[PDB]
């Protein structure tokens, strides 16, 4: 009974103690294929997932998340990371399929040309944008299947790097810990609508 | 009849074709409050919308976009814009209402420590990451309540602080470009979900 999306945006609130419940791999692996039909700029898509489960690596990213106890109590927590070198050294993978022959060419240097001209500060902020448009989506998805969560920004880059192997490239936008909910989150306000629109 | 979220997330192409059909400001004002809800870093919200339905104002606006015809055409055009500088003279408005006396400077001096250490292209790029998460929010609601959209980078950020009057500082995220559909949008792929997800 997956809710509506405006139930799912209403609702939400963080959620950061769990049941012990695992979270079955089937459930999750549908939540990730919708999530991952989010949109993106050019369809570069530069957003990559850990998933992880262990109980020793999510311990070491409780120390590198400077102690927060929902990394290590969830039952999963999801690792948010950006590599825009790996888009585009794979740019045939997102090109639409009937876009072939002289076509291709041009728009694959369109892209290449673009970033060749950006420093690598400049690359991981640009690819890191994106992947907040997926976030968005995942975490509308996670209340509507009836998941708890919470994103983090709250963490040491170059530790949680070290933990998984990722590239010194690699942006890591957020990570998320999930599962099924102990607790009904603390309630928080929002800006007036009138304060943040203009109408013209 | 707002459809579920993963029915939504999984339908939803970009639209750039629409009917002559006015939005109307009502149910605007619904799928916006809805949108509004998405979390951010330290609840800071810096995102800010300008809702575009005015003729002439929109030809400007297909102008400063490389002459992307669905600027005009489309019955309304969001301005999604980020105002970090705003968000930080107005603490007081996103601090929990509950977090008062002492507690509350404590707060809002981190907050303010961590941006007086950014430069303005970093604090631009901050809030326009935290601004994507709110977009992904509005795609999935635009397609649940039955609206076409496009989503826009392809324009001079320089002409439409122009047009609108909008602070220099202002990073400008996107373009939303939506109506009724006039088409079904072509059909594109996203990579293959063990291509972008590791489990662990
Ligand atoms: C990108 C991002 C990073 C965040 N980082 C942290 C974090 O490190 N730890 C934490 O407990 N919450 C963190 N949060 C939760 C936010 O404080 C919270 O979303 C916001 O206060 C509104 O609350 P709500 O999510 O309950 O609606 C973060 C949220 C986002 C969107
Ligand atoms: C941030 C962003 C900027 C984009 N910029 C443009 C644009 O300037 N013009 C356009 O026609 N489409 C633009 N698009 C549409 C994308 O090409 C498209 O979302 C992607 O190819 C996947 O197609 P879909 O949205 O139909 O699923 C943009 C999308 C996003 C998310």
């Amino acid at each position: 009974p997956v809710l509506d999306a405006k139930t799912a945006a209403l609702k939400r609130r963080s959620i950061r103690r769990y049941r012990k419940d695992p979270v079955p791999e089937g459930l999750l692996r549908e939540i990730l294929e919708a999530a991952l039909r989010a949109p993106s700029a050019w369809n570069l898509q530069p957003w990559r997932i850990v998933v992880v489960r262990d109980p020793a690596t999510k311990r070491a990213l409780r120390e590198a998340a400077f102690g927060q106890a929902h990394v290590e109590e969830a039952p999963v927590v999801l690792v948010l990371y950006a590599d825009l070198e790996d888009a585009l050294a794979h740019l045939d993978e997102v090109i639409h399929p009937g876009v072939q022959g002289e076509r291709r060419e041009a728009q694959k240097q369109a892209i290449q040309r673009a970033f060749a001209a950006m420093g690598q500060e400049a690359r991981k902020a640009w690819a890191s944008g994106q992947s907040y448009i997926l976030l968005g989506y995942l975490l509308l998805l996670l209340e509507a299947y009836g998941l708890g969560s919470v994103p983090m920004l709250g963490f040491d880059p170059e530790r949680v790097r070290a933990i998984l192997g990722l590239p010194s490239r690699a942006a890591i936008p957020a990570l998320v810990a999930l599962g099924y909910p102990a607790e009904e989150g603390y309630p928080s306000h929002r800006l007036p609508l009138e304060r943040v629109v203009l109408w013209r």
